[PDB]
């Protein structure tokens, strides 16, 4: 009459409360024991059936007590289930249906509970359901700006299901995959040795390459754990893929370059998939009195020992070199323009190498506002002669 059960249903991804999990409540009476389920209410008491198809479905986010020959239901806190007016005795709270975009965990599906005599304190139980949170980061970058060609460290992370080794007859999880799709202007460095080799981890342990397969789609890839190795993954741990991409020749400073990741396990995924965006920088100048024949280089410091900007003709990758000979020269045509693209943000110096030859460098900033978008390019900075 006065005993009660209070359940918190949570997801494994963020310990978040989950509504719409469905439970039945059983007891065992007899020798040998016959199982019975709460079916309904009659004369201040719960009625019982041995037919599980007729068992009352208690749903998380609702509370239930005995009414006049029917259940009195009300809305409960998120992921909470309250069942009042239980008689003294031992019971099993049995999960029969997972919430949307959640999966059952085998050792969470049957929760024993005891209602004690003369005890109105709610009995507290927690029940976990597997959910997915995917994370994507660039753990080495100072900000968001990069040079074209610069190898960028990426990390994709997902919580590993608590039920990763559960079995249905026939494992519960027959695939477990991380997927990335990204801008055409990003190229995944599919490299299996050296500084930029990718790596798949269970916690801090490296998974041997034969236990997964990397495949590339159009502007994306999939990391697929081998079906036979999935039950070895750490339940509740983290699966982490660490890799490198770079901006290719298609990149320019007018767009952001995004990637997005998610998990594919047959069961659950992230409804708000993680994205990362990176940008590159640029600056435009126009030589005027528009003058052609003007040649320049870019220095990374206002000094003679500074480096020189180098732009690879094929990849458009931007690097710094120690001599003028190794530098890229920008020579103005009739339009008078100098179009410097693919730099990291920062302060740089334009140096005229070939009217009066300039006697000082022109300091310029590269940043979010220095170049523009394709529709509205920022006016080139005039260089008078
Ligand atoms: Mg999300
Ligand atoms: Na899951
Ligand atoms: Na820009």
């Amino acid at each position: 009459n006065d005993g009660s059960l209070h359940v918190k249903k949570v997801g494994t991804a963020e310990n978040e409360g989950l509504n719409g999990a469905e439970f039945v409540i059983s007891k065992s009476e007899g020798s040998p024991g016959t199982v019975k389920y709460i079916q309904g209410v009659k004369d201040g008491l719960y009625t019982w059936t041995t037919d599980k198809e007729q068992a009352k479905r208690f749903i998380t986010g609702k509370s239930y007590e005995i009414g006049e020959n029917d259940f009195t239901e009300a809305e409960n806190g998120t992921g909470e289930l309250t069942v009042k007016n239980l008689e003294v005795g031992s019971y099993i709270l049995e999960e029969v249906k997972a919430p949307n975009n959640a999966e059952l965990i085998e050792n969470q599906t049957k929760t024993p509970f005891t209602i004690e005599a003369n005890n109105q304190t709610p009995v507290e139980k927690t029940v976990k359901n597997d959910t997915s949170k995917v994370d994507k980061t660039t753990p080495s970058l100072d900000g968001k700006d990069v040079a074209i060609g610069e190898k960028i460290k990426y990390q994709i992370s997902v919580n590993i299901p608590l039920g990763i080794a559960d079995k249905e007859g026939a494992n519960k999880y027959v695939k477990f995959n991380l997927v990335d799709k990204h801008d055409a202007a990003l190229t995944f460095d599919n490299v299996t040795s050296g500084e930029y080799a990718y790596a798949l981890y269970d916690g801090d342990t490296v998974i041997a390459p034969e236990n997964y397969q990397v495949t590339e789609q159009a502007n994306g890839f999939t990391v697929a754990v081998n079906p036979a190795y999935i039950p070895t993954l750490t339940p509740g741990g983290t699966l982490k893929f660490v890799y490198f991409m770079h901006l290719n020749e298609k990149a320019d400073p007018t767009k952001g370059f995004k990637n997005e990741a998610n998990v594919d396990n047959g069961h659950t995924d992230d409804q708000t998939p993680p994205t990362v965006e990176v940008v590159t920088g640029g600056k435009r100048f126009i030589k005027v009195d528009a003058l052609a024949g003007a040649s320049f280089v870019v220095r990374d410091q206002n000094s003679d020992t500074a480096n020189y900007l180098k732009i690879d003709e094929t990849t458009k990758a931007a690097t710094w070199v120690k001599t003028k000979a190794e530098a890229t020269t920008f020579t103005t045509t009739a339009d008078g323009l100098v179009d410097i693209t693919g730099l990291k943000y920062g302060t740089y110096y334009l140096e005229e190498t070939v009217y009066v030859l300039l006697t000082n460098r022109i300091e310029f900033v590269v940043n979010e506002q220095s170049y523009g978008t394709t529709e509205n390019l920022v006016s080139p900075e005039k260089v008078p002669n």
